[PDB]
């Protein structure tokens, strides 16, 4: 990331510290947890609301020395008050704008928001998981902030997990108990803390709802999937991503050797004696070298992460994923309660910054070998049933003669989130009780407002909806500003908020309390339906049926000979 913006992202951190000074009360409060007392305090936002604010608390123990790379622990109890007026650090990652490692092991924490402790009714209950590839993220106010959700009569809470490789190794030696996942287990134990505790807060238990984006997305499928969190929440929201895309899993066993050499480990490619090194290796190391692990191999056949969520090799009471995630599906217990999906209308639009350092990468589309899905391509993707199937990609999103960044770019949204998402569809239609899931399509234009992932992806004065976009008109962050009330910025805000936490309420989505749903006849999506329809998001809200549907059903025929892996 450039000097400039180095230096400007500086500036706005500098800003946002003294903003958030300005912006507290001495309005202090304390709520009651089954771990003890927590004291939050009372905040403002730019547009003259107020909420209460509780922060740093903790769902599981720090999983610091012997419990790194272990499942989480329940925290210990306290009797006295919890400073909770303040946020606790960040999993360790590589920051995106400095390139610097920073965080903490200590990160094990959630944040609690709400405009009134002292309802008069119990309120529905919002979970956000944040995204950021399982590497990255943080619920941070200066990129998370509660401000528009406390506008509605909801109780937010957004929560941290463990990231990269400290979140998501994975070793085949049963005895060294690191089967994966432990950062979806630290998921599913905040899932917990928030079921048993959400009531202090003015929070109804009965109505909780999980939402994510991107990684965030595909760890709220996941905790949809797995039966450690069955009955636990009531409503599902999958924002650009689910656990069935090709970069939510991976099978990363044998990458742990790999980082160990990388780190400075001398010896033999043995489960026990790479653990012994990677737990007494410093933190900042391990996350620093993360990048390199992956082989050109790998790169090549688009594995995304080195380190993430995976299928464990043995099972361990806490275990999170004991199969592959389409197997899942079809015992998934969240296959029956209320789901809304969505993505952005140019989800691949995001690629932009990386193929700028690689315009190599568009030649891959002259026979798309690399974009058939892993588990239908051979090896070196040359066999001519693999350049059959690379044909039937080329035609779907190829234009011209010779392909174009565009052409990458939309080719990418199918293959990173629409394909997907038709997938799951497909597949848990033929397992469910029947309980409705709705489709958006976010297709809201904005330079005026905007959040810190158009730094990353480069995305100064780029027209289109990029994945992420969306995230600017549900949470507050420290590039925001105040928006006229009339703005179609500040519209959307509330359409946003609006319906999401119509769907929180009653899992339905659809409100004519919201401006520009008139009218609206958001209909769910039926197994006998040939063609998805979708409510979709910009300027006016307009169903319409699926763009990208011809696009979807060419890459579903690449299956026509394999069916049974669909």
């Amino acid at each position: 990331v450039s000097l400039m913006e180095k230096l400007k992202w500086k500036i706005k951190c500098i800003e946002n510290k003294f903003l958030n000074y300005r912006l507290t009360t001495n309005e202090t409060v304390v709520a009651e947890t089954e771990y003890g007392k927590v004291k939050g305090v009372k905040r403002l936002t730019v547009y003259d609301d107020s909420y209460y604010s509780f922060e740093g608390i903790p769902y599981a123990q720090p999983p610091v020395g012997e419990l790194r790379f272990k499942a989480p622990q329940r925290p210990t109890p306290w009797d006295g008050v919890r400073d909770c007026c303040n946020h606790k650090d960040k999993s360790v990652q590589v920051d995106f704008i400095t390139g610097k490692v920073c965080g903490s092991e200590d990160c094990l924490y959630l944040s609690v928001y709400t405009n009134n402790l002292n309802p008069e009714t119990k309120r529905p209950v919002l979970v956000y998981i944040h995204g950021g590839g399982f590497i990255i993220g943080e619920n941070h106010r200066d990129m998370y902030g509660p401000d528009y959700f406390i506008k509605k009569d909801v109780v937010l809470i957004n929560i941290q997990y463990r990231l990269g490789a400290l979140g998501f190794l994975s070793l085949n030696s049963e005895d060294l108990n690191v089967p994966g996942n432990a950062g979806l287990k630290d998921q599913v134990m905040a899932l917990r803390w928030i079921k048993n505790n959400c009531a202090n807060f003015g929070g109804n238990p009965d109505n909780i709802t999980v939402f994510g984006e991107s990684a965030g997305a595909a760890s709220t499928h996941y905790m949809m999937l797995t039966e450690q969190t069955r009955g636990l929440f009531h409503r599902g929201i999958l924002m650009s991503g689910n656990a069935i895309c090709p970069w939510a899993n991976t099978q990363c066993q044998h990458r742990a050797f790999t980082l160990a050499k990388l780190a400075g480990y001398k010896g033999e490619d043995n489960d026990k004696d790479v653990l012994e090194f990677l737990m007494k290796a410093k933190p900042q190391d391990l996350i620093k070298l993360e990048e390199k692990v992956l082989t050109l191999e790998e790169r090549t056949n688009k594995v995304m992460f080195p380190f993430g969520p995976t299928v464990e090799p043995y099972q361990t009471a806490d275990c999170v994923l004991p199969k592959h995630p389409r197997e899942m599906v079809k015992t998934a217990w969240g296959n029956s309660i209320p789901t809304m999906m969505g993505n952005t209308s140019y989800e691949g639009l995001f690629f932009t910054s990386i193929l700028k350092q690689m315009p190599l990468l568009v030649k891959e589309l002259e026979t798309c070998v690399n974009f058939v899905p892993s588990e239908l391509a051979d090896a070196e993707r040359t066999a001519p049933e693999t350049l059959e199937m690379g044909a039937k990609i080329k035609k779907a999103h190829v234009t011209g003669e010779t392909p174009t960044a565009d052409n990458f770019m939309d080719l990418c949204s199918h293959f990173y989130f629409w394909f997907p998402m038709h997938r799951l569809l497909q597949l848990r239609f033929n397992h469910t009780s029947g309980t409705p899931v709705y489709l958006y399509r976010f297709d809201f234009d904005s330079e005026d407002l905007i959040n810190p992932y158009r730094i990353m992806r480069s995305g100064r004065g780029v027209k289109g909806v990029s994945h992420t976009d969306e995230l600017t008109y549900f949470f507050w962050n420290q590039l925001a500003k105040r928006m006229p009330k009339e703005s179609r910025e500040y519209k959307t805000i509330e359409r946003m908020t609006g319906i999401w936490t119509q769907f929180a309420t009653t899992g339905n989505p659809y409100s004519n309390e919201i401006e520009g749903m008139e009218n609206v006849s958001w209909d769910p999506i039926e197994k006998s339906d040939e063609v998805y329809k979708c409510l979709n998001i910009s300027d006016e809200l307009k169903m319409i049926d699926v763009p990208e549907m011809g696009k979807i059903k060419q890459w579903e025929s690449m299956f026509e000979k394999h069916r049974d892996l669909f």
